[PDB]
């Protein structure tokens, strides 16, 4: 029997909301078909953006979206992306086209459709000072000038707003295989001549270390700490090794486990992180952002290794539950995070073909813990039970955030796929008494996922075995499943 | 009672006329107004550029300009000041006009209707090494290429001559954040595509240290002192904190004893600086330049702050004097100083208002100290009293220079604003008996200044107070006052 | 009698042919009636390629050729060489013109004529990453795209391959005056957006040391190795001083002795530069190339300095000889090895004047020696007789390679000028007893060369001073004498 204790006055802190964010790249399908359709497709579509899908992420709260990030950041031109579609740059070869069809107008349309904040990783290893100097005009500049009557020419009046610009992305690998100490200057030197035009306000971001890369940390709040707002983090869960990582459905019991662990260690990255930051940044103005998180499997049966489609089971789910639960620990630092990828592409929250979509086990995750965009995050701690071949693993992963509304909700994780998890919750700091809800998500299956043949096999059913006895909330969770509760007062 | 001794004989060194520079960057109304009219302006204009100033500069010897310089150099992109006027880049935005009427052939149009030097500074924050290289090409190149023959397009037949080119400015700050270790290798690049064309000789120019900045110096003559020519120095007198720097007028006697101190600690920078360079150059072969050098305050009040509009009083022309004395002090090593800036920017020395223009204080140090340039450098030392709250500047900057005449002209400045200051002189290594005539430069107020209303409230009178008994020349200098004297033998 | 052993049976590695590659700039007449005359040229061309050349070079059996390398590699920018050769860019000076009638198109032609490997610097220097990215893009990519439809555009419809592909060239001097850890940076950064096309595989090459710059070896290895397929190596045999290097005719014996060891000493950096790579590579996956090699003297008089006329006397045969013979020494590393320069410069093979041209001493060295391209290199060791002014350089050099075909070649030079040198050579691992003919390239004069006048003054005579009693082979070499055999079974 795991066992919880909750202090609803003391106030941690507050989970920035953009923290339930995600990432799109000209990648696979994840722009084309998964968003970008063309006006005159045949399905559903605002202004070339399909429908089916626009209404189920303005119903999930996307806070922020990260484009077109990863390697192609550091590969596209944005002027091949603006201008008369018809006289946008094209590009295919045949073993994967590129029409461009989808660049900055359409982008800025989406994040309005939707309602998200935009954020954007100029070029920086292929790309030059001025040309991404430029993009910043094209984009938020209110006057006269070569790039802002080339905006409005292409039919955009007035300038968008936009906060977040990524200065390059994966510079260490694919985006310029650069040492530390190098991209350092680089940084300093492009971000100088980037300016808030009107009185739109940038928000810089250097790209920061991948996985255990402590040494670019280091260095790169030492050189250029004073001219950024935030710092990128990449971490991918890959069950195996690289050359055969495993699938999305189909696994063993080993492969379950394997993957959670893995998952779990990104705490472990983000706290020795936070500690180089932590010195170098005493006062914690810099954000810490995690633009590049998630499950890897080898790709589905058949499709194009480089296409990346990959499934989506309840696996997936509990994974997003947990990881969100450790930004959650280190909300303090942490103000961003964004999945990998939205659409068509690894660990996606959503999945198309054709007209016919479907949410994954991950999207209900993002769905059912949205309440805690932007909530209070409340003091607690625990006596969670063991689980896995080892007790390796922590069975029960718990959080509470209070939303403006007073309202208190709780998430919190079945790790044993094997068997359901008794908790105890005690309740601190309380003025009236309370009732509270419940709902569940969690699968018959350790590999349960949702076909295009069967949409629904894994999804939010309200949740009932759990008894409130004012002031002790026992109740046994399902196995392998994911919770929120949420509670009133009164 | 103050003493000084003149070894009419040894010569210490000569002042390099360069020393009397100045500065103008695309800014305020330094450009535009201060200069360019435009050919169809009212104002009485040579090919666009006003007459009214033209004269004074001429009559005030001008040798050396420094454009577009500052921080408008490592974003100008000079293409964008070529070609047809009208069909030149355009920007306006108002939180300021930038049509680029004023570009490349104006200028050096200008440099010679003055007969000064021209010294540029390439764009290497935001330009590309083939940019500044091709500038190169299109100015000094006598042969056929596409930026030879688009010169001549553009209405210059021959190629123009230019010695002094800047690799960047401010690439500390404003010109890309650079760390110095980082600049030395970009300034080594750049500079290995700029060629002497024709019979062309370039003299290049690396953007050294601001203020104390011993680090960027030292590392700059390890790194790259090979391929450079001279290195430039910016330090600022600035009576306040930065961010409350003080008025140009109606400031307190505090303010007065301020600016003068902040102004003489140059002196300690140039040694220090000098030092670095001594060590890394024992033969002195590379220039230091100084093309960032003035006072400068809050801004008018009323007038745009980055409008930089700020007045020019008699504590102004103080700083000016015994800054051009430092650098006499300093000539073995300095060979070329820009006051910023020339015209309705910081310590001008012309301001305008419409086709009305008035020359400052600084105005007449410039013209009375002329006398100066290139002239020779005579061994003195002195016995200066002491002035200020705490014994704590000295009363009277002195320095003599020997013109190619023979005759010999002996600049000072009383610093005590509160009462004349006595001088006696002794002459050595003369043969034949000497006569004198003197100008002094003085005010009534301690902020005497020149406006458009009474455009002569601060000007050269010429000066008797001295009596010259063959071998002691005794005078009484008034307060506040620069004076400058002419001796001839015989 | 200096004596030999050869262990036919014992291979040591394999001469790779591209040992045999050679160098062309856009310099003096390199390319221009070197090799393009037009095709309106009176002078017999090949789609404006000279015929009389042509024919030489494929006789000669060229492997690779590097273009347009040297300074000029680090300031072409590759758009300037395609599209209509009338819209080509141009330029000229009067002291010398430049019209890219020679770009990349008609590279690819040239070496598809001769059937060499094509060899190209991008200009890293004065060039974009997104500039040289894309030369790889219009040459070598099969799909749809603005640079491979201008490339087809442009007359050649399916893409060419190409192996080698150097970043940059003398990037310590006129290439950017960089200081190797800095150039690593650069390198690792372009070389990232050089993609494999279709099937195409790149063999990137980074710019090495110039000369005992071992320092650069060092970086450029820590820093890069990972990211580089080889790396270059500069070495010129001049015989003075810069300033003073000597003519390449009428010449004392001091120059003589001086020239030889000055060439011999190449074998020390190769052997210290190995043992650096050997380190940081033991697996010696990286190629040593040796794209600048050669000797060097002052032109001839009269012609332009900078044209780089220069003769070519059987003293560069020599040179070439024992160079070849220091490079197959070191086989197991070298791989490439490209002498500077091809015509009208530097040590040339061939030389022009209007429709005559003539075939070096150096020529007929490397037509002579061909027979070991991609022949088995064979175990030896030598009793070598002395030579030079103090016993200083050995008597005789001396290779042997099994071509293909099971026949046996043996390649000797002697040093001395003065007397013929006694040679014995026992032979082991033979199966038949064996035939030999026998070809040598001598001169009657120290600086014995071919004129336009006299083009046949040098050139390979047969030769048979050697008795082949079967086991011992007694042969006595002329005075400085390059010498090869052909040795059959049975």
């Amino acid at each position: 029997a795991s066992r919880v204790v909750v202090n609803a006055d003391r106030v941690k802190g507050t989970i920035n909301r953009n923290i339930y964010g995600h990432f799109s790249e000209h990648l696979g399908r994840c722009i084309y078909e998964g968003l970008w359709v063309g006006e005159d497709s045949p399905i559903p579509n605002t202004n070339g953006i399909r429908n089916d899908v626009l209404e189920a992420l303005k119903q999930m709260k996307i806070p922020v979206l990260h484009w077109p990030g990863g390697c192609f950041a550091d590969e596209y031109h944005w002027k091949d992306g603006v201008g008369p579609r018809e006289k946008r740059k094209r590009m295919v070869n045949t073993h994967v086209i590129e029409n461009n069809h989808f660049g900055t107008h359409e982008f800025m349309m989406l994040c309005e459709l939707l309602g998200c904040e935009p954020y954007i990783s100029g070029n920086v290893g292929s790309g030059t000072v001025q040309e991404m100097s430029e993009w910043v005009e094209y984009i938020t500049f209110d006057g006269e000038s070569p790039m802002a009557n080339w905006r409005r020419e292409n039919g955009r009046e007035k300038p968008w707003r936009i906060k977040y610009w990524g200065v390059g992305n994966e510079n260490w690998f694919c985006g310029g295989n650069m040492r530390a100490e190098y991209y350092a200057d680089l940084y300093r030197q492009f971000q100088t001549y980037l300016r808030n035009y009107g009185d739109n306000k940038l928000h810089k971001i250097a790209c920061g270390a991948n996985t255990a890369d402590y040494h670019w940390t280091e260095v790169l709040m030492k050189q250029a700490a004073p001219f950024m707002h935030g710092l990128s983090l990449h971490y991918y869960t890959v069950p195996g090794p690289w050359e055969k990582k495993g699938p999305a459905t189909g696994f063993t019991t080993d492969e379950w486990w394997v993957t959670l662990k893995k998952a779990l260690f990104m705490d472990r990255l983000v706290t020795k992180h936070s500690a180089i930051m932590d010195v170098y940044d005493p006062d914690k103005r810099i954000d810490l952002i995690v633009d590049e998180w998630g499950t890897w499997y080898d790709v589905e049966p058949g499709t194009n290794p480089g296409f990346l489609y990959q499934q989506n089971s309840i696996r997936d789910a509990l994974v997003a539950g947990a990881t969100l639960h450790i930004f959650h620990r280190h909300c303090d630092r942490v103000r961003m995070a964004n999945i990998a990828q939205l659409v068509n592409v690894m660990q996606s929250v959503i999945l198309t073909e054709g007209e016919r979509m479907l949410l994954t086990p991950t999207y209900h995750v993002f769905n059912m813990f949205k309440v805690h965009q932007d909530a209070e995050l409340l003091d607690t701690w625990e006596s969670v039970e063991r689980t896995g071949p080892e007790g390796e693993l922590p069975k029960v992963s718990v959080s509470a955030s209070r939303a403006a509304d007073g309202k208190i909700h709780i998430s919190l994780c079945n790790l044993d796929f094997e068997t359901g998890a008794s908790v105890d919750i005690e309740l601190r700091g309380l003025n009236g008494g309370v009732s509270a809800t419940g709902t569940t998500l969690t699968s018959g299956r350790i590999d349960g996922h949702n076909t295009f043949d069967e949409p629904e096999r894994v999804k939010p059913a309200p949740f009932r075995d759990f008894k409130l006895e004012g002031g002790h909330l026992n109740a046994s969770l399902p196995p392998m499943s994911v919770t929120v509760l949420e509670l009133t007062a009164g």
